[PDB]
């Protein structure tokens, strides 16, 4: 029974509007409706992993699990195993996997973050799940961010609090937030970003949706514009949106957008918007292909339509050699030449690097770099040829070229990370000096760059 080198992952997000679902929701799991939809010829082919994010979910965990499992069983004739379920208030995440994956899945973690203070603490935040699938780390975040067209900045703040404080993945990766802990990170939910057009244009927007002409609406989508200006979701991907706005519908039809201000909305307009989104971030040069991104047309219990996305994701096997794990493989080494960090910091402390990777027995601390002044004001931390020689646990190129090195640049004075990034070992050549590069972030904001050259020795 060979170990897979690819799996498919289903991501669903649905704001249920506090209403029970209808008797049939199979169209969601089948990626049928509007947008980038899944071919009919695939309908009986189960995805390997289904990750379901709900918001405003009125069901017990038990009630929702029964509906999900019975749905998937009707589609696939497979009884899925529950990997994890975690609920914060009415925000929920369920992970289901094919039974053949039960002994490939380990290190299951769940967590939640509550966003806001006093007034704004009590219903918004995020839930998450992480686990290992053989040699590949997978993270999943379902967030319900702040509502309202005039609160995009609050949403961006909610995003930063979630990525700082959601405690998933390998706790030994202490300098790294969730945006660096996983081979593949999926972040989805009711992100609540709106189409920022004047209220007086509501009927014009509706007209445009009826014509399936989304271009002039997407150009005002706050998530796209905030992402363009690097205000949120830096270094994440999203598939092109080719489905109608998923909010705000009249219930029991999809024929009408309910946008006008009402006591029930706090006298706020809800212009048709793409509130319900799926984004991802994978390590550099790992296979990840979005194969569907759309909304259902036939599930109408909520004022939101369900959104689906599916992905092909590269995975690796749990590698064992005669040597590692449990020792080094002297035939393997990673060297760094001519490396330097460029930091935006106004501070003058010494800096050192930490190299973290599952290809190492434990993380490696460098010597302090040499600070110089850049031409345009910047701090440049020079490591020259001073960086240590990293000793991987396994030298087989079929293993080592699939690995990644996480880098943190830390203050000597405070031992606090000023920036985090990631370098792929999927090189064009071994035993050859080759350029490397990663942006550096801290709390998911750009703080600098790390660049230099790498020389990788494998057993071949
Ligand atoms: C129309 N629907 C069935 C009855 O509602 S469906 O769930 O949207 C659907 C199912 C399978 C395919 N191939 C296409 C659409």
């Amino acid at each position: 029974q060979p170990e897979p080198d690819m799996i498919t992952i289903f991501i669903g997000t649905w704001n249920m509007g506090n209403a029970p679902p209808p008797k049939k929701i199979t169209s969601w799991f089948l990626s049928k409706g509007q947008g980038k939809t899944r071919d009919d010829s695939a309908d009986y082919i189960p995805h390997d992993i289904y990750v379901i994010g709900t918001q405003e979910d009125p069901l017990s965990e038990k009630e929702w699990l029964e509906i999900l499992k019975h749905s998937l069983q009707e589609i696939t004739s497979v009884t899925f195993k529950t990997v994890a379920i975690h609920t914060l208030w009415n925000i929920r995440i369920v992970v289901l996997a094919k039974p053949e994956h039960e002994n490939r899945i380990s290190h299951i973690c769940t967590d939640n973050v509550k966003t806001g203070i006093a007034n704004t603490l009590g219903n918004k935040g995020a839930v998450g799940v992480s686990f290992m699938f053989n040699g590949t780390s997978l993270g999943f975040v379902n967030s319900h961010l702040t509502s309202g067209s005039e609160k995009k900045l609050r949403r961006n703040q909610n995003y930063m609090n979630i990525l700082r404080f959601l405690a998933l993945g390998d706790k030994k990766l202490s300098p790294f937030n969730i945006t660096h802990r996983f081979t593949h990170l999926f972040w989805f939910g009711d992100l609540n970003y709106r189409v920022d057009l004047p209220t007086w244009e509501a009927e014009t927007i509706i007209q445009k949706i009826k014509q399936q002409q989304y271009a002039d609406l997407l150009s005002h989508d706050q998530l796209l514009t905030e992402r363009r200006e690097q205000k949120v979701f830096l270094h994440f991907e999203e598939e092109e949106i080719t489905f109608a706005p998923t909010y705000r519908f009249e219930r029991l039809t999809r024929d009408k957008y309910a946008y006008t201000k009402q006591k029930a909305t706090g006298m706020k307009y809800n212009l048709p918007s793409w509130c319900d989104r799926v984004l991802w971030k994978s390590y550099p040069l790992v296979h990840v292909v979005c194969q569907s991104y759309g909304s259902t047309s036939d599930i109408m219990t909520s004022d939101h339509s369900p959104v689906f996305a599916t992905f092909e994701a590269g995975v690796t096997s749990q590698f064992v050699s005669k040597n590692g794990p449990g020792t080094v493989d002297s035939q393997g080494q990673i060297e760094f030449l001519r490396c330097y960090a460029t930091l935006k910091t106004k501070s003058q402390t010494k800096f050192y690097l930490e190299f973290h990777s599952s290809c190492l027995e434990s993380f490696v601390k460098s010597q302090e770099g040499e600070n110089e002044e850049g031409s345009e004001g910047e701090l440049v931390v020079k490591f020259g040829e001073t960086l240590p020689k990293l000793k991987p646990i396994i030298s087989d190129p079929e293993y080592l070229l699939d690995q990644h090195i996480l880098i943190s640049i830390k203050s000597s004075d405070s031992d606090e990370s000023y920036g985090e990034g990631c370098i792929a070992l999927r090189l064009e050549a071994t035993e050859t000096q080759l350029p490397i590069y990663t942006p550096l972030t801290h709390h998911g904001e750009l703080t600098g760059h790390f660049q230099g050259e790498i020389k990788l020795q494998t057993s071949q």
